[PDB]
Formats: structure tokens, C-alpha cells, sequence
């Protein structure tokens, strides 16, 4: 019902270190409370506190992250319901590490058991061990679009061209949802199939990176998954059920044509918590795609990304203010 | 009286190209049409279309551009005429290359015969060809001053310093034009000084872009040519007949003090095209400049560049559409 | 009473001269006068002249700024006044250079001695010579501060990272200063303290540098000393005088949250030359932190630097205004 909404801090970096950087952040993950420490040289003792429904401190892993909160949203993509992932939070604090991951240097692992993968790889092999394991017939089609200054552009399309421009429509079965007019959705055959995917849709986004201006910290990236899978009643009847799960990797919440969405999504979520009768939902493109996951039939959790340094404070604070408000989005989830 | 309106688009680049940059426009010289596909993966039928005086693609060269559009007006410069040619687009899109040219490197080419050469050198060369094949007693001054940020600067003032501004006044011989305090006006006489001048103009502008900042695309440049001629009538009497050309550079068309001149130009092609009462001439350095020619008893041509790649859709489009607008400038063409 | 102004213009450097700037100012010591040649190429007898308190032209050295503007402020902080010297101008003229210095490269000078030393290093350690040449029981604590986009940073402070947070509040005991909450003030025994004080400062200046974009010329330096000295009456009694010396490097001029302080700083300058009732200085920490310096009881210098070149003529001319202004501001000084 509420949306779910769990924070990550990631470990200090090389740069922050250098510096002596202070922490100024402290997760308690049974109490499910973040921390900040808020009155620097003048003030030791203050401090704000806010509690979600998970925390996830520096030393948390790539499997923790997935172990916590995707397999159960999985499971539920498995039942035919809709579901949405998404990552908030300022530049340079691991929304795409944690929606993505990285990979590890030279050979060292294969991409399965690479540690350092992200939700999406790993969702993607877990979605082919549980239904291979489980007998059932499916299949699965992926997607992968990035908005940029209210474009969009397919990262996975078969045009060697990333700058050709989708488009698009109102969905005409479903008042909350769109369709995109353009956009390649691969089907992927088994797990041997999914490396080169994104892979090439990564080359495609290096691409893109040498076009636009920032464009990997103003640009939003939704990753679509879409599963079918065969059903028989106890009576013989065979019937399909349709499980979809988006995983979106937001614009940096510092940004504030170019910030349309990143305010229309703030706008959003003000409209739903504190009741405003028309919901601002067709002013961007991402919120007409993310509609139905804000107060609609998907269910969605929200990960908010925040760097533990005392530098980054006020960002920080941020971050949580906007995240602990989002917990009282009210969504009404349903099978398709 | 309309004024003329050409456009031209320029081959594609390193970067494009290495970016597998696919093509958005067609030029179709006969039809003078340029034709726009619009509808990127989304509608593949779709395209803008757009009639202009003539078209010019991308395999056009330097030498075809002058033949077209030059020589008519350099015919109108020598019975007597004032002329503006000026350039108008993206940064990127050839408004320097199409109105200067560049060389050819190392030895390669006498000046007289680079390929490379734009209006201006194969402009001031014809002059010396037309004008001595001819008989005829003839003098030949040029200029050549840059607008940034609403400050004028002097490239081929003997002073040693770029950055000491030139000022501006009202002429009282002519309601539609300007005196320029302080502009250095060299003669030039005959076309073994031509080299040297614009070399020395070349070394100004190269310091001026290290003191302001980017100052290669947020500038308007403006080279002028004077021509005295002497007449005889058949009754034996000795009357003067001056031609004028104005060549102009304008800053890119993506920009929008610093971009006023850009913004007023865009006004005073409003107010005329939309015959609006009073049109807001005094309001920038380039339009007092440009009056006569828009509007007045110049004879004016325009050289809208574009990009080809699908990247610069917008602003391609963009040019296009102003451009456009502009043959609806009506002038009243007039000898001295 | 009236607030001193002074001000002192930079020589060339190496850019200028290899660009051939020409120069535009002038300096007369003795009748106290800059002078501005304004019109370019096109007015050559064109001047703006403005009388000053004093005047430093481009050959002026560190010992003569000195000598001439603080010799007579440090008396009267000795006797027991507060004075507060500032440097105004826009970046690139020497607000640093004159308030700080540099040091001569290798081991070359001993920081008492080098010719490039500041008014800071210099007066630390003339207190030390007045001082202990004079008998009487006295202590010295130095601070420095700096403001960066209305946060408080202390470069003094023990803790290893500059990024932790000064807060500010109203002083009990006058109606017209601040207390910092968490600043370090350094008691400073000896002169042979004096430089790895400074030193460790402008190491934790590099590092808030690196941490912030354009730390250097966005933000505000405020360096204070306190001097307390114990005088016997002819009577006999036990009575301390305090001196208190603020040295501020504000941030450039040119630069128009992150400009609030130079914004508000020009607000209430203004308030107080045209009499405006009520005076905005709580608008920013700058103006609360200086506010007993501008219309108070202490009393104040301000050296406005400049470049010479004809380049900078706009802002040079704007700083000569601003400065001239604030010549009209009057002061009600008096001891602690
Ligand atoms: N949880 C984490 N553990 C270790 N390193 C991280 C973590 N999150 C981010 N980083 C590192 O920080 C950098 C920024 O991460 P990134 O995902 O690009 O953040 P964003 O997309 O939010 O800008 C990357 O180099 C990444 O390795
Ligand atoms: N018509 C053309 N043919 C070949 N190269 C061109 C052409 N127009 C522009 N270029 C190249 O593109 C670059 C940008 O041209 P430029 O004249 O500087 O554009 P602008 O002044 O409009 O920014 C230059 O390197 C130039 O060589
Ligand atoms: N009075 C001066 N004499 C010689 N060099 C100077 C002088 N003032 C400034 N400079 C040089 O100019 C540069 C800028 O000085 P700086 O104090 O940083 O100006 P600001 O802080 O006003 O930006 C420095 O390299 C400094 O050496
Ligand atoms: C860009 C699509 C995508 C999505 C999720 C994960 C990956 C990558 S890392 C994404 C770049 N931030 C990937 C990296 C390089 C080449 C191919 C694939 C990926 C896949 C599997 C495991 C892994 O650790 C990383 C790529
Ligand atoms: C800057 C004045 C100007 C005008 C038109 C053409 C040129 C140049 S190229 C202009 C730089 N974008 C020129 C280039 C380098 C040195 C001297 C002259 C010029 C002159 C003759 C032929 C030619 O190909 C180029 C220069
Ligand atoms: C940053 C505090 C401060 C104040 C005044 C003067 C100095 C320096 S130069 C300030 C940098 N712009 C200083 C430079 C490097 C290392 C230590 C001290 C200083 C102290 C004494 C003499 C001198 O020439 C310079 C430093
Ligand atoms: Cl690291
Ligand atoms: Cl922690
Ligand atoms: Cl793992
Ligand atoms: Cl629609
Ligand atoms: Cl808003
Ligand atoms: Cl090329
Ligand atoms: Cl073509
Ligand atoms: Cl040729
Ligand atoms: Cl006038
Ligand atoms: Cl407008
Ligand atoms: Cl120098
Ligand atoms: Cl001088
Ligand atoms: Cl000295
Ligand atoms: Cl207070
Ligand atoms: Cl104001
Ligand atoms: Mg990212
Ligand atoms: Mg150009
Ligand atoms: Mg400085």
C-alpha cells in the first residue's frame, strides 16, 4: 500500500579520505533509522533522525541490497503484479552502482558472481534460476530507455544512431500508462543472452555521454523487464499472467527543459502527500512513464542514495527530507 | 526587394561520423528545397520541408557557393550599390568557414587559389580582377570590427592593443546609418597588400579569444569593403558611384548584455515581418549597424548554415524556421 | 570619523604583456588621484578621475602598504580601539597579495624578512617588536575564518576536517557584534610561533579548495586579532585594554546563496551613504560579522585594488565607484 522506502549510504571514496573528511552519517539498521549529525564545530551534540522501512549502512553489499529488497519485489513480479525500483539521490552516491553495479577489472569474474553487480544483472539471472527451476513456460523482454532534456533515446535499439528520438502515447487499455512509439524491446532467450545486451546498450550510453552535455548526471535511465508466463487452472484452462518490473536510475537530485522531469517528479509526489486535487503527472515525461508507480496500481520502493561526508551535509538532508516524505504515498496495487 | 535567402549545410565531421551519426536533412537544388526527417525511430515518414532561394548540400563547394551567390551581388557593389551578406546558425555550422574560409596547410596553395578560400579573400580578389581587366579608375578600403558583448574592437587598427574600443554614432548624411569612432579604414592598393591584411586581423582576433571568454562563438564579426569609382557621362562629366559590402559573422544561434545584439536581431526581423509600428533598431550595436539592410535601402542576402547529423535536430530546425520567416523582409534598394 | 579608502593598483603581468595590454590608469601620490582613460580608440582625452584618502600605483611594495595604512591603525588598536582593514576588487587584482602576500621562492627569505609578505604576516609581527621594545604585560589570540556560499569554515581549528561548521549569534555585550560558536582562537606566545600557524591555515585552505568550486574567488577571509595589555594607573590600579584587528579578503567584486554576503554588503553600504532607516545587516554572515565596522564604533580602511589594463576598464571603474562611495560612510569609533 505506502511505498516502500529504504536509504543507502555508500563507503567513503579516495577523494573524501585524502581530504579527512569526517562522517557525519549513522545507519542503525534493526531500529531502521539514519542518523545525521547536523551542528558541526559549534554544536557537537545535534542531530537529525529519520526512520524507513530499511537501512542499509557503508559496509552493506551489493548482495545485501538484493537479498533485502528485490527477491521479495521479484516474487511478487513472479504473481503478475507490476513493480517499480527506484534510486534517489545526489550526484556521486551510488544510485547507478546500485541499480547497475560495475564490473570487476580483467577477467577475475564471471558476470553471475561479479560482486560488484547491481540490481539489474542480478535480477536478470535470478528471473531465469526461479522459473527454469520451477518447470513453468515464460518469456522475457527487456527494455532500456534514457531520458535526457525530455528526449528519449533507446540505448537498445539495433540504429547505430543513440540521438534518433522515440516518442510518446496514452496506452488506450490502461487510463495510467504509456506507450512508447519507437522503442526496442529484445527478447532474451536465456541467461547466455544477457551480457551482450548491456553491453551494447552500455556503448551506446558511452556514446550518448560524448554528445550531450552532463549527460550522465542529468539524464534519467528506466530499464524495463517484462515476463510472461503460462498458468493452468485446476480445471485445464490456460491462461497467461503478465509480470512487469521497471528499474529507473534518476537525474541527480541536486539539479535544482533540461530540469523538467527532476521538478515534475518533486511536484508529484507534494500533489499526492498533501492531497492536491490534479496531479501534475503529463507536465514530463518521466512522471507519465512512472505515473501509474505514484499513487497508481504499481508497487514501488524507493532507494534513496546519501554519501556519509561531512561536506555533503545539507545535500544529505536533502535526500532524506524527500525520501521520508514519499513513505506516505498511497499506492493500490493489482495484477494486470 | 525581398531579400534573398540561401541555406547551406555542411559534410559531416570526425566526430560524427566516429559517433555513427546518421543524416536528417536532404537539399534538393533544383526544387531549392530543404527537407528535414523529423520523426527520428518513433515515424519514419516524417519530415518539415521548407522553400528557399537557393540550397546548397553538403558536398557544395567554396568556389560554388561564391559563383551563386556572390558574383550577383558583387555586380550590384560595383553600379553602385550597398550589399550585406550575412551569416546565420548553430555554432559548428560553417557561418566562419562559409564567409572566410580557412588554409589549406603547409605551402599547398597561393592564397589567390585555396580551395579553402570563403567570400571575403574571393571576394577582395575579384574586385582587383573585375576592376583592372576594365580600364576604370578605382580605390578599395576595407574594415573589419567585432561585436562581443556590445563592445566594439577594431582587428586592423595599427594599436597594438585588441582590447581598446571603438564608439558609435548617428550618421547625419543618411536617417538609416552609423558612424564608427576610431575605425582604422586601409587602403588597399592592389591585391598583393590583401595577404597581409587579414593576416594581421587574424593574429588580433587570436588574442582577442584568449581575453574573453569564448569569445569565437559569442561574437559578431563585420568586414566592410568600399569601392570608389570614377565615371565619365558622355557629355564628359566626372561623377563618383561608391559601392559598399558589408560581410558579417554572427554569433551562434544557440545563445538565446552578452546576447543582446542576437535578441534584438531576432525583435527587428520580428517587427518587420509582423509589420509592427516601431522597430527596435537602437536597441543593439549590430542592429544600428545592420539598420539599412533590414528593412532599408541596402540589398540584402542571408547564409542560413545547418548541421546535417540527426543530433542538432532542433536547432536545425530551428535556423530553418527563422531563416524562413526572413524572406519576408521587404527592402527598398537604392544607388548612392 | 569618515571611513578611510585607499587604493592600489597591480602591475602588469605576464598574460597582459604578452598581449600587449596598454594601460589605462594613472596614480598621483601626491594629489591623491586616479585616473581612468575611458574612450578607446575613439575619445583619446577621455578621463575619469577620483580623489582618494591615498593612492598606490603599479611600482608600490608591500613595506610601503604598510607603512603608509596600517603603522597608524595599529597604534590605535594598541590603544585599545577596534579596526578593521578590507580588501575590495574584483579577482586577479591583489586583495590577496596585499592582505596575506606570498612567499619568495626556496629558502631565499625568512618569513620576517620577505619582501613579498602581506599585511597580515607583517603586522603579527610588528606587535611582537611594539610590544616586548615597550615593557608591558600584554597576549595575542589570532582566528581566521572564512565564508563560502553563508556557511562558516575555521581554518585554525584542530579537527582534521575544514568542512565542519561555524554557527553565528548576537553578542550580550554589543548590541553591534557576533560571537562565532566553535572558533579556535590560537593564543600566540611568541613571534617564532607565528608561521606554522599560518601554515597549517593555508593547508587547510588548499584542501576547501578542492572541495568547492571556485573557492578562491567566491568566498570571504576574515583574519582577527586580540590584543589584551595590562596598564598600572598613576594610582597605582590594575585596569586591561583590549585592541581587536580585523583583516577581511572579501570576495571578488565582479561575482554580480553564493553571492548573498556581496550582495548584501553593497546593500547596506548603500543604506548608510543615502541615510535608508533601516540597514540590512542581519541579510548576510559578511554584514553581521562587519557590521560594527560600517556605521559602528570601529573604525575602518578599505583598499580597493585594481588592474591597470585597458581590458578590465569596465570593473576597474566600477570598483572606483564603488569605492568613492563609501568614503561617505561615517564612523563613531571608540575604545572597548
Ligand atoms: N555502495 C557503494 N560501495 C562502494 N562504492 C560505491 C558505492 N556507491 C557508489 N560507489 C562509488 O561511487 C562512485 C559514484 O557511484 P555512482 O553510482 O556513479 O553514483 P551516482 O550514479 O549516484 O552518481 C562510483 O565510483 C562508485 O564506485
Ligand atoms: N562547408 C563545409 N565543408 C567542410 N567543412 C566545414 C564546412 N563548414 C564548416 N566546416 C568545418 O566545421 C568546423 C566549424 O566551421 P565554422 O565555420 O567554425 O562554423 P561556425 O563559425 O558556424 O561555428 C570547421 O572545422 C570547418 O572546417
Ligand atoms: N601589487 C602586486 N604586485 C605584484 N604582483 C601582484 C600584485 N597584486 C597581485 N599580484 C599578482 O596577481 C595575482 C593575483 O593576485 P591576488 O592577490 O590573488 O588577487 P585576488 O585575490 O584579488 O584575486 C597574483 O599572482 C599576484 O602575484
Ligand atoms: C548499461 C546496462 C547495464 C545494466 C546493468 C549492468 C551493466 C554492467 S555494469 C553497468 C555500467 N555501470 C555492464 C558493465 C559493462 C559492460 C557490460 C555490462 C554489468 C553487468 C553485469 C554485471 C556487472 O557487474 C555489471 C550494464
Ligand atoms: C580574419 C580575416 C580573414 C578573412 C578571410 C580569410 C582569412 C584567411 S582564413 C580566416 C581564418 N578563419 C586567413 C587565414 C589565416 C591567415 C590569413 C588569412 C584566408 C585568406 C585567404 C584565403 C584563405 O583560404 C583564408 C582571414
Ligand atoms: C593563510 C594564512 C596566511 C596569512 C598571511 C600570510 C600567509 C603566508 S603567504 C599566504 C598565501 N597567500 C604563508 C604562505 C605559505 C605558507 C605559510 C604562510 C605568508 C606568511 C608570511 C610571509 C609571507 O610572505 C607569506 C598565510
Ligand atoms: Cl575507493
Ligand atoms: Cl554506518
Ligand atoms: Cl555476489
Ligand atoms: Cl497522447
Ligand atoms: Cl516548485
Ligand atoms: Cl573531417
Ligand atoms: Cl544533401
Ligand atoms: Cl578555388
Ligand atoms: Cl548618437
Ligand atoms: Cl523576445
Ligand atoms: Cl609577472
Ligand atoms: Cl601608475
Ligand atoms: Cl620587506
Ligand atoms: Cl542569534
Ligand atoms: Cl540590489
Ligand atoms: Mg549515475
Ligand atoms: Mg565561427
Ligand atoms: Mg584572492
Amino acid at each position: 500500500k505506502n511505498i516502500q522506502v529504504v536509504v543507502r549510504c555508500r563507503p567513503f571514496n579516495l577523494a573524501e579520505r585524502k581530504a579527512s573528511a569526517h562522517s557525519i552519517v549513522e545507519c542503525d539498521p534493526v531500529r531502521k533509522e539514519v542518523s545525521v549529525r547536523t551542528g558541526g564545530l559549534a554544536d557537537k551534540s545535534s542531530r537529525k533522525t529519520y526512520t524507513f522501512d530499511m537501512v542499509f549502512g557503508a559496509s552493506t553489499k551489493q548482495i545485501d541490497v538484493y537479498r533485502s529488497v528485490v527477491c521479495p519485489i521479484l516474487d511478487e513480479v513472479i504473481m503478475g503484479y507490476n513493480c517499480t525500483i527506484f534510486a534517489y539521490g545526489q550526484t556521486g552516491t551510488g544510485k547507478t552502482f546500485t541499480m547497475e553495479g560495475e564490473r570487476s577489472p580483467n577477467e577475475e569474474y564471471t558476470w553471475e558472481e561479479d560482486p560488484l553487480a547491481g540490481i539489474i544483472p542480478r535480477t536478470l539471472h535470478q528471473i531465469f534460476e526461479k522459473l527454469t527451476d520451477n518447470g513453468t513456460e515464460f518469456s522475457v523482454k527487456v527494455s532500456l530507455l534514457e531520458i535526457y532534456n525530455e528526449e528519449l533515446f533507446d540505448l537498445l535499439n539495433p540504429s547505430s544512431d543513440v540521438s534518433e528520438r522515440l516518442q510518446m502515447f496514452d496506452d488506450p487499455r490502461n487510463k495510467r500508462g504509456v506507450i512508447i512509439k519507437g522503442l526496442e524491446e529484445i527478447t532474451v532467450h536465456n541467461k547466455d543472452e544477457v551480457y551482450q545486451i548491456l553491453e551494447k546498450g552500455a556503448a551506446k550510453r558511452t556514446t550518448a555521454a560524448t554528445l550531450m552535455n552532463a549527460y550522465s548526471s542529468r539524464s534519467h535511465s528506466v530499464f524495463s523487464v517484462t515476463i510472461h508466463m503460462k498458468e493452468t487452472t485446476i480445471d485445464g484452462e490456460e491462461l497467461v499472467k503478465i509480470g512487469k518490473l521497471n528499474l529507473v536510475d534518476l537525474a541527480g537530485s541536486e539539479n535544482i527543459n533540461i530540469n523538467q522531469s527532476l521538478l515534475t517528479l518533486g511536484r508529484v509526489i507534494t500533489a499526492l502527500v498533501e492531497r492536491t486535487p490534479h496531479v501534475p503527472y503529463r507536465e514530463s515525461k518521466l512522471t507519465r512513464i512512472l505515473q501509474d508507480s505514484l499513487g497508481g496500481r504499481t508497487r514501488t520502493s524507493i532507494i534513496a542514495t546519501i554519501s556519509p561526508a561531512s561536506l555533503n551535509l545539507e545535500e544529505t538532508l536533502s535526500t532524506l527530507e524527500y525520501a521520508h516524505r514519499a513513505k506516505n504515498i498511497l499506492n493500490k496495487p493489482e495484477v494486470n
